[PDB]
Formats: structure tokens, C-alpha cells, sequence
């Protein structure tokens, strides 16, 4: 036996099929949703904090995933010590894209303490900072 076939035909009518950053597999939206990109930017920030006294090392990750089905979004939040028994994540669906951005903007604003879209970064006590820094501004 044997057979084959193929085709190609579509009408682009208000559709933005594209991505940017990679999504976490633990989110289960890596094969469904994708990193929420805005203003030619990516909603993928990697913060890290480690006490010198407590000798405890922490790491906070933030990623705003966007549903590429109809119109939905989730809010991924990872936290826990560095290489330990700890390790937990949070996944919640957002009502509106904004509600997702706001949270993602406030969340990253709570850890670091500074607004996501803010200039000048003050290394506060406990406040988390950006680990892997790349691109213009800051660093």
C-alpha cells in the first residue's frame, strides 16, 4: 500500500500567528499558549534573591502566557529555593488580557518592588533582582 497528499490555502483575516520566548512545560501551555508579547517585548523575567546570612538562595520566575485559541491568558509564577526539596508553581486563568498584564506587571513589581515599566533600579533589601540581564536599559 501507499498514498500521499497535501495542500496550502488560507485567507489571513485578522490573525497574528507568532511567538517569542519559550513557555514552561510545567505550565502545560507550552503546546497551547505562548509567552505574552507586548510592545515588541517579552513577558519573561527571571528574578533571583539569596540571603547572605540565612544563606538561603531563592529564585522567582514570572511569565505571562497568552491563550492562542480564542482569547484567554494565564499567570505563571515559580518560586522555591535553588536546587532543593522546594519547588512550586502557580497557574491561574485571567479574565482579560490586561488583568493578566496588570498582575504580571504588579507581581514583578512586588518582588523587585519597582514597576515593570520603570527606569532606574534600586537594589532594595529582600527585593528580587533580574538575574540574566540582556538588552538596552538597565545593566
Amino acid at each position: 500500500g501507499s498514498s500521499g497528499s497535501s495542500g496550502k490555502s488560507e485567507k489571513r483575516m485578522k490573525l497574528t500567528l507568532k511567538g517569542g520566548a519559550a513557555v514552561d512545560p510545567d505550565s502545560g501551555l507550552e503546546h497551547s499558549a505562548h509567552v505574552l508579547e507586548k510592545g515588541g517585548k517579552v513577558f519573561s523575567a527571571t528574578l533571583g534573591l539569596v540571603d547572605i546570612v540565612k544563606g538561603t538562595n531563592s529564585y522567582y520566575k514570572l511569565q505571562l502566557l497568552e491563550d492562542d485559541k480564542e482569547n484567554r491568558y494565564w499567570i505563571f509564577r515559580s518560586w522555591g529555593r535553588v536546587g532543593t526539596v522546594i519547588g512550586s508553581n502557580k497557574l491561574e486563568q485571567m479574565p482579560s488580557k490586561e488583568d493578566a498584564i496588570e498582575h504580571f506587571m504588579k507581581l514583578y513589581e512586588e518582588k523587585t518592588g519597582n514597576a515593570w515599566h520603570s527606569k532606574n533600579f534600586t537594589k532594595y533589601p529582600k527585593k528580587f533582582y533580574p538575574l540574566e540581564i540582556s538588552g538596552p536599559s538597565s545593566g
